[PDB]
């Protein structure tokens, strides 16, 4: 096991040097390079002990847990993080990365966008690191979350992808709701989720203010009911609105 390769190969992803010949490095590391490629970042798990190679332990656990699965990992650290590559299509539910999961801390485990081979996985690394970077900013994200779940921090933060993100990804399909949607959409956001006191401002009844948020989730896949993408959408509205 040629680990300064590893290294190596996850490095040039994570600064976007994504020859060809990285694929040879790859392959020569046992990665199978028509697999998706999807980086996550988390902390090593703290041994029982010995505590900088913590990272070591973490790196060897994700790589002995990726090939029971099936699958490849390559290694690398950012400072106290360590970055993962994984290979294959990959499912929140599921079984491979739960067990992943253990080669972390009871810490934030941020993860990229899957990309469709090793050599398109920069923006998976750019995205899982400035995750990482402002998962401080929600103290109450999930372990894991998605770089994608968390566009209000990386946006607070100054990421420019986020900002694109938002307009692309939650305003966009939120504009092909149009203004009945948008405007009863807004004054719930501002009544706090607050039914029948909406309705009443919106003249219907509450079932219709209900019905029409339930279409804002068809639009946009958040649900205005729950606090999380109910702050996604307002911070998403915002920005869509000074650009
Ligand atoms: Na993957």
């Amino acid at each position: 096991w040629d680990s300064r390769m590893e290294a190596s190969v996850v490095d040039a992803v994570v600064r976007g040097d994504t020859g060809p010949e990285l694929l040879s490095r790859a392959a020569a590391l046992n990665w199978d390079t028509t697999a998706p490629a999807t980086v996550l970042v988390g902390t090593p798990a703290p041994g029982p002990n010995n505590s900088d190679g913590d990272s070591e332990r973490a790196s060897q656990d994700v790589r002995d847990t990726a090939a029971r699965h099936g699958r490849a990992a390559l290694t690398d650290v950012h400072g106290t993080w360590l970055v993962a590559i994984v290979s294959g299509q990959l499912s929140p539910t599921e079984k491979f990365l739960k067990d992943l999961l253990a080669a972390f801390a009871d810490a934030p485990v941020v993860i990229g966008p899957t990309a469709p081979m090793l050599t398109a996985a920069h923006r998976s690394a750019s995205e899982a690191i400035s995750g990482m970077n402002a998962v401080a900013g929600w103290r109450g994200a999930p372990r894991p979350v998605l770089a994608r779940e968390l566009l209000p921090e990386r946006a607070l933060m100054g990421d420019a992808s986020a900002i694109v993100a938002l307009h692309t990804d939650v305003m966009r399909p939120l504009a092909d709701a149009g203004p009945t949607l948008i405007e009863t959409l807004d004054a719930y956001l501002d009544c706090g989720g607050a039914i029948e006191a909406c309705a009443r401002k919106l003249f219907v009844h509450p079932n219709t203010v209900r019905y029409r948020l339930k279409r804002i989730t068809d639009f946009t896949g958040r649900d205005p009911t729950q606090p999380r993408d109910a702050y996604v959408l307002r911070v998403a509205a915002t920005v869509g609105q000074l650009n």
